[PDB]
């Protein structure tokens, strides 16, 4: 069909990859993917309600913090601007009735400058919008519009041994050999080694790796790991023992390695794109006690990064019926199994028929996540994961989002629960979809191992998410692609900036849309960028500093948004939302401690977007601009005095930086990113306090940053009123914290097998440390304080130090 074909073209573009592309393939599982993912998705286009989908309502389940526990709204219909008091539990559409009184009701309660909507049955006090105004104490502005026609959402029409033949490797340009593993959730079942023989641009051996396991024995999702040495590891490549039809695998296979540079990539079920430069390899296939209830508790109480013994696992295997009953032991349970055994594997099915308890049971995400790392290759184990995140509400969604959609990597096969799921939950919500759109696009524009299964599960939501939201895409994409230029051009570069203004200017003229949509705030549209705003800046990776003015009229602040290109964005991503993800913890807890997870988006390889904070600046700049290494402590709080002149601004600001010290000192602490710099670390005039640059430290002593200048705030010199208040924070806040180390520990495992040859054996088991894993609460507690006197001892050591390295 001529459109047909002008619509594949339209979506690589969004894509950034060709998804009707078969070069780089030995098979069909992709294509059969592309076919089967085509049910779930008209399934859940047609599913949705044409009018919510079109109005994306944020709201929320969850209970009230206390704190906010203990209103009106204003509206802005043209000149007119009403405000009326409100009940907690008025609907919308109550509330819109009730103005009707008060004066075709065909309108809509939209929310000032931003693209957020308030309908449905839903108390008001379950908009996370209203909420958010209310944890700011902000007037709850409201223009009164009417509904977006949401016909713009719609969318276009054998007992045998195993045994592999070696042919033989070719290079492209002494001693080596090959090693042929059999791999299921990281664990290899059986290994065999080939023959040593001197290196040349072809090595044969043609030889017939028989081995000890059986056909029959051969679980699906089994990888076989095909390795290259000279000892050291050179190429690696894998191959699906059991294909997505499960078929066992046959025939010839020639198939182009990835290369080491010393994670998850090392799983990747794909072949590496570029045959020119790639070694390659042509393989040929052709075929119950109280004690030891007591003992096992233990077990099952322990954090996921404990490994089990010989012992643990036979244990938790035989009383496998009364493990069943614990769901926080299943990923031991079932890291317990003989996966190699069909006999056994066999009895873990009949085992998952009787999930009468994970079923029923709350649940525990931290618990959930687990049976979807890298452990997993059981589609059926993976798949009750699965099935307990259907309960997850969109809110929540869209707090594991990222992590889900870095989980998909540790996915044998392309199709998948995981994959649908997250499909569904895209389809259904405009807003986790435009997340789901960037955060796979990332991923396709910077991993060759699984752009291939990102872009086809992203090009069946592009086929689903609506002519509109394509619409919306194209002109985020085009936008973006453009600044992206002018960011690498000028980083090849006062000159500058007479650069810069020049390219804008250039940009500005007619090829760019009018107004484009924020990426990490869609609910925020940017529209005229104002250049006599726009600046470079003063670091060495030379990012830039642009400005937009807003849109909506109805608002003109500037939309400050930074591209830049260096660091690797991915990492600070991660960083961002688990930080995120903390402060919803702390508000079940009903603790703010106003931590700012700035908005930042990864665009493609090294480079990406990243949100401006208005009216902040580094903690660093505070101490040169009035005194270099040189610290003094009054520095920081006249800063506070100078920004804030009335007495009731400044109180409330010191406030505001206790609580956002201890925030970023506890998170930072349990993530071990704690000990920074000042340049690393910045505040608004506000008072509010936050880290930044996240990729820059983790990817290259002191607990975290409390230097005498905070201290002097807070009214140390001496034991202020206000430190007690801080350390009292800190300590409720990092109990807290403690009753979800599970999760934080899988997360943290997640981030850095997804996120970053950091050794899993060390760092990953840092967090354990931290936690005071093992320990009572009120042993906890003393910890932490003794964390914070280390901060007291050292002073201004450790940053001076932090200023000798950043210059020498
Ligand atoms: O996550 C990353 C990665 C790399 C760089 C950053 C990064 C660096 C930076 N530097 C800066 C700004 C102003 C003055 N001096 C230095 N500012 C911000 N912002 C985000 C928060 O709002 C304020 C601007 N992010 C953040």
């Amino acid at each position: 069909s001529e459109e047909s074909q002008a619509f594949q073209r339209q979506l690589t573009a969004l894509i950034g990859y060709d998804v009707t592309d078969v070069s780089n393939v030995h098979d069909d599982e992709l294509e059969f993917t592309r076919r089967g993912l085509v049910t779930p998705r008209m399934a859940e286009v047609a599913s949705r309600d044409p009018k919510l989908y079109a109005m994306h309502p944020w709201v929320t389940s969850k209970p009230l913090p206390e704190y906010l526990w203990k209103i009106f709204i204003v509206i802005h219909r043209s000149t007119t601007s009403q405000t009326i008091k409100v009940s907690p539990d008025d609907t919308p559409g109550a509330i819109l009735q009730s103005f009707f009184t008060k004066m075709e009701q065909d309108f809509v309660l939209r929310v000032c400058g931003r693209d957020e909507y308030l309908v449905g049955e839903t108390p008001i006090k379950n908009f996370q919008w209203v909420r958010h105004c209310l944890k700011n104490g902000e007037e709850i502005h409201v223009v009164l519009d009417t509904p977006p026609d949401p016909a713009l959402d719609e969318v276009r029409k054998c007992d045998r041994k195993f045994r592999v033949k070696i042919r033989g490797i070719d290079i492209p340009v002494l001693t080596v050999f090959v090693e042929a593993n059999i791999q299921h959730g990281q664990q290899v079942l059986c290994q065999r080694r080939t023959s040593p023989k001197p290196f040349t641009e072809e090595v044969l051996w043609n030889v017939w790796l028989e081995f000890s396991i059986k056909i029959k024995d051969l679980p699906k999702g089994a990888l076989l790991n095909l390795q290259i040495y000279c000892v050291r590891l050179l190429y690696y490549v894998n191959l699906l023992l059991i294909d997505h039809r499960f078929l066992l695998r046959r025939g010839e296979y020639v198939l182009h390695m990835w290369q080491i540079s010393g994670n998850a990539d090392k799983l990747t079920s794909a072949t590496n794109p570029d045959k020119e430069n790639s070694m390659s390899i042509s393989i040929l296939l052709d075929n119950m006690p109280n004690q030891l209830r007591k003992q096992l508790e233990a077990i099952i109480a322990t954090d996921p990064l404990n490994p089990l013994t010989a012992e643990d696992k036979e244990l938790l295997w035989h009383f496998r019926y009364e493990s069943l009953k614990h769901p926080k032991a299943y990923p031991k349970l079932f890291s317990s199994v003989k996966w190699g055994q069909q006999e056994i594997v066999a009895k873990t099915y009949q085992l998952l028929a009787r999930r009468e308890v994970w079923d029923q049971s709350a649940l525990d995400v931290g618990l959930t996540m687990q049976l979807l790392d890298c452990n997993f290759s059981d589609e059926n184990v993976r798949a009750i994961a699965v099935q307990k995140l259907e309960s997850l509400e969109d809110d929540d969604v869209l707090h594991y989002l990222l992590q889900l959609v870095q989980a998909v990597k540790f996915e044998p096969y392309h199709d998948s629960a995981l994959a649908r799921f997250l499909l569904k939950r895209g389809l259904r919500n405009k807003r986790i979809g435009h997340f789901l759109f960037w955060f796979l696009r990332s991923e396709i524009a910077q991993s060759r191992h699984y752009q291939q299964r990102f872009a086809v599960i992203l090009e069946a939501y592009l086929r689903g998410c609506g002519t509109a939201m394509l619409h919306d895409f194209t002109q985020q994409v085009q936008v973006i692609e453009m600044l992206q230029k002018v960011t690498l051009d000028i980083k090849s570069l006062s000159q500058v900036i007479s650069q810069l203004k020049q390219k804008l200017e250039n940009l500005q003229n007619s090829q760019l849309p009018e107004s484009f949509r924020v990426p990490y705030d869609p609910g925020l549209k940017a529209g005229a960028l104002a250049i006599e705003k726009c600046k470079v800046m003063a670091s060495k990776k030379k990012p830039l500093w642009l400005e937009f003015k807003c849109a909506d009229p109805t608002a003109n602040e500037t939309i400050g948004i930074i591209f830049k290109h260096g660091d690797d964005l991915r990492q600070d991503m991660l960083i961002l939302q688990i930080l995120r993800i903390m402060e919803s913890i702390w508000e079940t807890e009903s603790l703010d401690l106003c931590l700012l997870p700035y908005g930042c988006i990864s665009t493609g390889d090294k480079i990406g977007m990243i949100e401006i904070v208005k009216d902040a600046t580094t903690i660093a700049k505070i101490q040169q601009s009035t005194v270099t290494g040189a610290f003094k402590d009054e520095v920081l709080n006249h800063w506070l005095k100078e920004k804030s002149p009335t007495e009731e601004k400044f109180q409330a600001a010191v406030e505001r930086f206790v609580y956002s010290c201890a925030g970023y000192c506890v998170a930072t602490f349990v993530l071990g990113i704690g000990d920074r710099h000042n340049d690393n670390i910045m505040i608004t005039e506000t008072g509010n306090l936050f880290h930044i640059d996240f990729g820059h430290i983790l990817g290259n002593r002191v607990p975290f940053v409390l230097t005498p200048d905070f201290l002097f705030v807070m009214g140390t010199s001496k034991t202020s009123p206000h430190f007690q208040k801080f350390q009292d924070i800190c300590v409720k806040a990092y109990l807290a914290l403690r009753h979800h180390t599970n999760l934080l520990i899988i997360l943290f495992s997640m981030m850095l097998m997804t996120g970053m040859q950091l050794t899993s054996k060390e760092d990953i088991e840092y967090i354990r440390d931290a936690l005071t894993v093992g320990k009572n609460e009120e042993d906890a507690k003393k910890y932490f304080l003794d964390q914070i006197e280390v901060c007291r001892d050292k002073g201004w050591t450790v940053q001076f130090n932090w200023f000798l390295h950043l210059v020498l």
